[PDB]
C-alpha cells in the first residue's frame, strides 16, 4: 500500500543511515510534497536483502520508485511494488509465534505510551515530533515542558499506533546519546520484568 519493496541492499549499512539517504533524495530530487521525512516507517530486513519503506503518503511512495537501481555504498537499490501478502492470523492460536505484542491487545485498554527521556532542552517539538514520527505513525504525543520556563523539561510521553515498530524504534532509539543524556525509551506502565 504505502510501503515500497527495495532489494539488493548493502550488507552491513543501517537502517537510519539507508532512511537518511532516501529522505535526502527525496528532498533533493524534488519528490517531497511536503518538508520533514516522507517516510513514516523504515523496516530493513538485511537477512534476506529486502526492505518495506513505508511512506506517509502514496504519492511520494510512487514517486520514489523512478530511483529503481540508484547507487548506494556500492550497491544498485532496486525499488518495486511489494508482492501480494497478508499477514496470516490465528484463530484461537498462533500460526506459530511471529512476535509477542501482536493479537495481544483485545481490549481498547493497553500500556503502550512510550516515555522518551534523556532529550535535552534545546530540542524543539517539531525536531521531537519529526524524529519519533520516523520510526512509526504516532497516534499520542505530548511534550512536557516548563510551566515557568517554557521549554522542554527532557522528556515526553508518545504512543505509536502500530504494536510492531514500538519496540522496535526502543530498540534502536534506546540506547543513543544525546550530548551528556542517554536517550531513554520503554513504556510509561511496565508490569515487573526486574531486568
Amino acid at each position: 500500500a504505502r510501503r515500497l519493496y527495495v532489494g539488493n541492499i548493502p550488507f552491513g549499512i543501517t537502517e537510519e543511515a539507508m532512511m537518511d539517504f532516501f529522505n535526502a533524495q527525496m528532498r533533493l530530487g524534488g519528490l517531497t510534497q511536503a518538508p520533514g521525512n516522507p517516510v513514516l516507517a523504515v523496516q530493513i530486513n538485511q537477512d534476506k536483502n529486502f526492505a518495506f519503506l513505508e511512506f506517509r503518503s502514496v504519492d511520494e511512495t510512487t514517486q520514489a520508485m523512478a530511483f529503481d537501481g540508484i547507487i548506494f555504498q556500492g550497491q544498485s537499490l532496486k525499488i518495486r511494488r511489494p508482492h501480494d501478502y497478508q499477514p496470516l492470523p490465528g484463530m484461537s492460536e498462533n500460526p506459530s509465534v511471529y512476535v509477542p505484542g501482536v493479537v495481544s491487545t483485545v481490549v481498547p485498554d493497553s500500556a503502550h505510551k512510550l516515555f522518551i527521556g534523556g532529550l535535552p532542552n534545546y530540542l524543539n517539538d517539531d525536531q521531537v515530533k519529526e524524529l519519533l514520527t520516523s520510526f512509526g505513525p504516532l497516534k499520542a504525543f505530548n511534550l512536557v515542558k516548563d510551566s515557568a520556563t517554557g521549554l522542554s523539561k527532557g522528556y515526553a510521553f508518545c504512543e505509536y499506533v502500530d504494536i510492531n515498530v514500538t519496540d522496535q524504534a526502543i530498540a534502536g532509539l534506546n540506547g543513543m546519546q544525546l550530548g551528556d543524556k542517554k536517550l531513554l525509551v520503554q513504556r510509561a506502565s511496565v508490569g515487573a520484568k526486574n531486568a
